[PDB]
């Protein structure tokens, strides 16, 4: 069986369900993606594409990326040539067939890049109303991760576009955080979500610096900014480590098409591991022996037989063989590719664009410098638990909200009862 829906969740499975097009926001952990999920269930699948606007996130749902689906090149090309790029075989059967388009994590999608979609849908289908006669259902948080753009100039939030309200005219919120069980650290994360970072909040955050996350031979992963640093911290990590190196190479359907498997998928196609490697569990095995996306472990042997799989300890107690899985990713214009390789990657060090979405339990960070707007709060809001995080160094400066988000919020509930 399945969890009971919250009122609030409810209410937008109600909306959708009568054809409304919507956006639905909410804190992290407010179970945004999960009830994605249960909109897609209770859906036909014929005519319902599913998406996020990056990757990682699209994992999360068993979606594609809003890239993908659209077909239209990087979008910075004029409108014109993007029409042209949409109208290519399969990419133009997708855009003709979508009747419900869902889009999660809305807040990485820059407004000129929504703008340039609502016309190719426009376009393509011959159709003269919002986004092409497209129901749209679209969740996120703007106080998340900030906007992302393929081109050079500083991008505007989606919600900026001059075709948003006309596009998603009804707002639903979210309003209980699950992923947090303790009521204390979810009033802390409320605070650096607005950016109210009390003498309180900030004494609170300073007292994780102690804290021990790490248990028998399981350190804590460092969430870094920038992608460079992980693979650094990676590497040394592992190249420090006396054993000898295991290796488990990748089978791809379409080896070069890999980097398009890359974007979409969470695994390497060399993994490399030995005795002592810290690892990260990247596919739910087994939500009941707590085999979940996130899980953090160490590896605490090697199988002496056929392959040599590794035997991986995990935090929570588990100690398990990890065996191959699979991805089947959708890439532009329906087209499938799949990647076979263990569900592990090295995590003595993770990027916070990587963890986008994610639950983790054993995360330490260094907040002494500017982030981007939203970007401290998502690193913080990804642990279950306030014991299972580190944070060094914290000042209130790494906390900042972008002020049009704000000014979106407040316009947003001008009119609400609470
Ligand atoms: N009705 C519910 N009752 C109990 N737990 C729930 C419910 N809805 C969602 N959850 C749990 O809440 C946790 C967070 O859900 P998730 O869908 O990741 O939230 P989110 O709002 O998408 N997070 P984020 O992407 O970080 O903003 C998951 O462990 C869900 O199982
Ligand atoms: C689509 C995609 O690229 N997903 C993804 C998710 C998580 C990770 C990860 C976990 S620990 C680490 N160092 N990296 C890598 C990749
Ligand atoms: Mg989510
Ligand atoms: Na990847």
């Amino acid at each position: 069986s399945r969890m009971q829906l919250s009122e609030e969740q409810a209410a937008v499975l109600r909306a959708v369900l009568k054809g409304q097009s919507i956006f639905f926001t909410g804190s992290a952990g407010t179970g945004k993606s999960y009830l994605l999920k249960r909109i897609l269930g209770s859906l036909p699948p014929t005519g319902t594409v599913a998406t996020a606007s990056t990757g990682v996130a699209a994992c999360h749902i068993g979606g594609t990326t809003l890239h993908a689906f659209a077909g239209i090149g990087s979008g910075q090309a004029p409108l014109a040539q993007c029409v042209a790029l949409a109208q290519r075989p399969g990419v133009r059967q997708g855009w003709l067939n979508c009747q419900r388009l869902v889009i999660d994590e809305i807040s990485m999608v820059e407004a000129d890049l929504f703008d340039k979609l609502e016309a190719v849908a426009r376009a393509v289908r011959q159709q003269n109303k919002p986004f092409g006669g497209i129901q749209l259902i679209i969740c996120g948080d703007f106080l998340q991760l900030p906007p992302v753009t393929k081109g050079s100039q500083p991008p505007r939030f989606c919600f900026q576009s001059k075709s948003w309200k006309r596009c998603v005219p009804v707002t639903l919120e979210l309003t209980k955080v699950w992923r947090q069980a303790d009521q204390t650290f979810i009033s802390l994360l409320q605070a650096v979500r607005l950016g109210r970072c009390s003498d309180e909040v900030t004494r609170q955050l300073q007292a994780t610096a102690s804290h021990k996350v790490g248990r028998d031979g399981i350190v804590a992963t460092r969430l870094c900014t920038h992608q460079d640093d992980v693979a650094l911290t990676n590497e040394r990590r592992l190249q420090e480590l006396p054993g000898k190196v295991h290796r488990f190479e990748a089978m791809d359907s379409n080896p070069e098409l890999a980097s398009t498997l890359d974007a979409q998928c969470p695994v390497s196609q060399l993994l490399q591991l030995k005795l002592g490697a810290q690892v990260m569990l990247v596919k739910n095995l087994s939500v009941s022996r707590g085999l979940v996306n996130g899980a953090r472990g160490v590896v605490v042997g090697f199988e002496a037989e056929g392959r040599g799989l590794p035997q991986v300890r995990f935090l929570c107690g588990v100690t398990e063989v990890i065996h191959a899985d699979r991805w089947t990713v959708q890439a532009t214009g329906g087209q499938l590719l799949s990647r076979q390789q263990l569900p592990l990657q090295l995590a003595w060090a993770m990027s916070i664009h990587k963890s986008q979405g994610m639950t983790l339990d054993c995360v330490e960070i260094s907040l002494g410098r500017v982030f981007a707007s939203g970007q401290a709060y998502v690193a913080l809001s990804r642990a279950r638990s306030l014991q299972g995080l580190r944070v060094l160094d914290f000042d209130p400066m790494a906390v900042r909200c972008d002020p049009r988000v704000l000014h979106f919020y407040a316009t947003l509930r001008r009119g609400r009862s609470l």
